[PDB]
């Protein structure tokens, strides 16, 4: 567990990212080598799985001398990265003890100490799906289909055909439906082998877009009964990726 | 029965309903060529309201023929509140018994409303001999009302040649909201005698609980008469309420 | 009569009042010629208060008949939440028992609040001999109080000559917010001699809770010795605060 010193200028966006992971999971295994800052994670219902890539690109230092796995409690670290000011240089860093020196760097230097822990580690793989659609879409049309949606139901399903995207939910009486058509603002890509048709639970829905920025461009992967994966880059190289069982 | 209503600008149109469902919750919209009409009474039937919705507010209007929708007013401000600024609404009801509301902009989104029905009623809103009018900003009106209830339950609104006060007063706590019209508050006044008259708070908070600090609000009141306040949408739309005097 | 006390910048004004009512419920105004003074204590007798609001700050002040009244600074507070940026506010003292408020802008809205009795102790407001002086930033200042809050119950001052430190320790977790006339939240550092002291965390977050981001706050302390805090009222105005140190 060697000393590392790792630089990210923007302590705010740093804590926005980890914001959205944490929506799902308590507890997470951070993997540190010299390429970059991974983190592979379920929540706990063991329904969505969450991938986050940090390459060393999107990092103003990086000095990371063996690679080394940390856990962290996820609520203990969004609150501390919470107090980050939109300028304040983010450091994180490990000495010798066993734990991490989380240190924001503005119009003051305010360091906080965070106790690592033991977190044990699932068998995680991010398998390669056959999805036989693929949407990127702007994260307001997402945000607003999944709040419209949750005024109808409890589960958004999702319709891609060649030519329009819709996510369609229906109550008792009650019924929803936003379509998206490459003429639309919202809709930037659309690419469907088949018709593909799949529903996903909206309590999840909202979870994994919440801390998801409303200009950010959101790709959707998804298959016919199969689960969807939602990722969106940072700094265009970082990427949070979601993958979300499908409601049978 | 189909028609197809068009207005620009989902949100202003969301936030003219709101003010509405504040007292209603329940409403029978008439719509025929020449607009789109309601008129209602809060649960207590102290308070009527009418909404007046002319062809000319909206880009695109077209009606078969006349006919009556009951909507819940909560479900439908529900929806509504979806809207965002930039959205266009349509509101479109083909043969079936719910109204379409869409939302175009950067997506389309459409939602089905089911239609209810409303006991309609002996509902006129006729003219009662006022004996004063005042113009003011709806800012000065929204702040008296919240003012005086830290008061009171009760606002007197006294009305002379050239001033209007509206006056609460607790058990050692008083407020005055004075206004002459040399006030940037006051646009207007017209008294043809000494007017005083006294409005339960919890109604009028709600009345103006929806209305725009830059919204331009006409009082009428008598002595010991109802207070009749409205303001327009879109300058040709009308908001009014109709709200009985406390004994 | 007996006093006109007149405020440009209503809202202002009553953001002074809500720092003052976060420690304290009641306090006896003193009006003098001179000014407005407040001294009070918090109702655990470990902050002393000290508002001091010279005549030359007010847009008129005449002052016929001094006198000290006494307020429920809650009720205070509650009405002079009502003022509006850029509403004049007038303090009037008539013959009877209320203190007169008066808001002037696009109306004018005048609430009578009832005077009280208050049991005024002698407090008096110390020369102590401070060996460290701060000059930071409110948005530091408030921030680093944040901090600690989220570590321990209490937050550790420690100046050295060239070096400002907040530091907090919980059983296992720990922050520390440091200070160099390099950094841009530092405006002042003067250290006759290395001074530590703690201080209550939930005493200084009530202290800096109402104080501006951008305001420059005045710390004072010595080695277990009391914290004095001042920020400025449009210059001549003064709040200071002085908080018993913790053991």
């Amino acid at each position: 567990h060697m000393p590392f010193e790792i630089v990210f200028d923007g302590a705010k966006e740093f804590a926005d990212l980890i914001a959205t992971a944490s929506n799902l999971i308590d507890e997470a295994a951070f993997k540190i080598t010299e390429e970059g800052v991974s983190m592979r994670a379920m929540d706990p219902s063991r329904v969505v799985l969450i991938d986050l890539n940090l390459p060393e690109s999107i990092f103003s230092k990086y000095e990371v001398e063996e690679p080394e796995t940390i856990g962290i409690n996820m609520d203990h670290f969004k609150k501390i990265l919470k107090r980050g000011k939109s300028k304040d240089t983010l450091i994180l860093r490990k000495g010798d003890e066993n734990f991490l020196e989380i240190t924001f760097e503005g119009t003051a230097k305010r360091t906080f100490r965070l106790p690592l822990i033991d977190v044990e580690e699932l068998e995680l793989e991010l398998p390669e799906l056959p999805f036989t659609a693929k949407v990127v879409l702007l994260g307001e049309v997402l945000k607003e289909a999944i709040k419209d949606a949750s005024l109808v139901s409890d589960s958004l399903k999702f319709i891609a055909k060649e030519d329009e995207f819709t996510m369609k939910a229906e109550g008792e009486t009650n019924e929803v439906e936003i379509k998206l058509t490459l003429e639309d603002e919202g809709l930037l890509d659309l690419e469907v082998e088949e018709e593909t048709r799949s529903a996903y639970g909206i309590s999840y829905l909202a979870d994994m877009v919440k801390g998801i920025g409303k200009a950010d461009e959101v790709t959707l992967r998804f298959g016919t009964e199969m689960p969807l994966q939602m990722d969106y880059f940072i700094r265009d190289e970082g990427k949070l990726t979601f993958l979300l069982a499908p409601r049978v």
